[PDB]
């Protein structure tokens, strides 16, 4: 009854809607309702995962992130 | 009754809609309702996973991310 | 009753619609409803997975990502 | 009662529609409803998977991704 | 009661429509409803899978992806 | 009045005996004289030479050298 | 009046004997004279030479050297 | 009147014997004379040479040297 | 009247014997004379040479040297 | 009238014998004379040389040296 993780890199999100506008819900009229319920949003993220190494060992890594989305004249 | 992970790299998301506008739900009228329920959204993400190595070992990696989506005049 | 993963790289998402506008749901009228329910969306993502290696070992990798989608004058 | 994966690289998504506009659902009238339910969408993604190697070993890989979809004047 | 994979590379998606506009569903009138239910969409994705190798071993690979779909004046 | 080399791999040796036991040399008597004068002796040597390459490019090579000459009981 | 080298890998040695036991040399008697005059002796040596490369590029190489000459009972 | 080298890897030695037991040299009698005059002796030496590279680039190399010459019972 | 070197790796030695037991040299009798005059002796030496690189770049290398010559019972 | 070096790694030694037991040298009798005159002797030496790099850059290297020559019972 347990979990073991080593050098594991993962991204995610757990969420349960359950009822949500249910179970004896008249509702009738609803306007533009925008809610953020769970979800995994990651951008420009770097990570490094390594196991066990014996003897001489060296790790080298380089990353770069400049700008992403650009909106023109509207 | 457990899970073991080593040098594993994965991206995902778990979500349950369940009822959602159900179970005795009249609804009647609903406007543009936009909600984010679960989902995996990753962009410009780098990662490194390695196992066990014996003796001399070296790791080298390089990544670059500049701009992505561009919107013209609307 | 368990799972074992080593140097595994996968991307996905688990989601259950369940009822969703069901189970005693009149509905009647519904406007443009856009909701994000589960899904795997990954762009510009790099990863490296290796097993166990004995003796001298070296890993080299390079990736580049510049721009992607471009929208012209509308 | 378990699963074992080593150096496995796969992309996918699991989703269940279930009822969805069913089970005592009048519906009547429905507008342009667009929802994202499960699905695997990956673009510009690179990955490397290797097994166990004995003795001297070297891995070299290079990938490049510039632009993709372009929209002209509308 | 388990599955074993080694150096396996596959892309796919599992989804169940189930009822979907069924099971006591009047429907009556439905507008242009576009929903993404399951599916495998991968473009510009590269991967490498190798088994176990004894003695000296080297792996070299190179891929390139520039532009894809282009829309002219409409 | 010059030389140009690019990605050239060669092994050799330049030596001039000139006089050597000459030019007014009585000599008379000479014992087992063993001298090493110039010569190219290379064993277990590896090298890689490449020219100019445009676009994505990858190089992979592996060599091994274990034992060579063995002398039995004398 | 010059030399240009790029990514060139060569092994050699320059030596001039000139006179050596010459030019008014009686000598008379000479015992086992062993002298090392110039010469190229390289064993278990590895090297890598590459030119100019444009765009993504990766280099991978692996070499091993264990034992060489073995003398038995004399 | 000059020399230019770039990413060049070479091993050698320059030596001039000149007279050496010459030019009015009686000598008469000479015992086992052993002298080391110039020469290139390199064993278990590794080196890496690369030119100019544009864009993402990665270099990976691994070498090993254990034992070489072995003398048995004499 | 000059020399230019960039990322150049070489091993050697310059020596001039000149006269050496010459030029009005009776000598008469000489015992086992052993002198070290110039010469290049390098063992278990590693080096790395790289040129100019633009953009992301990574270098990885690993070397090992254990024991070499072994003398048995004499 | 000058020399320019950048990221250059070399090992050597300059020595001139000149006269040495010459120029009006009777000598007559000489015992086992052992003198060290110039020469390059390097063992277990590592070095790293790199040029100019623009943007993100990482360098990783690892070396090991244990024991070398072993003398048995004499």
């Amino acid at each position: 009854a347990g979990k073991t993780k080593e050098g594991v890199l993962y991204v995610g999100s757990k969420t349960k809607e359950g009822v949500v506008h249910g179970v004896a819900t008249v509702a009738e009229k609803t306007k533009e309702q925008v809610t953020n319920v769970g979800g995994a949003v990651v951008t420009g993220v770097t990570a490094v995962a390594q196991k066990t190494v014996e003897g001489a060992g060296s790790i080298a890594a380089a990353t770069g992130f400049v700008k992403k989305d650009q909106l023109g004249k509207n």
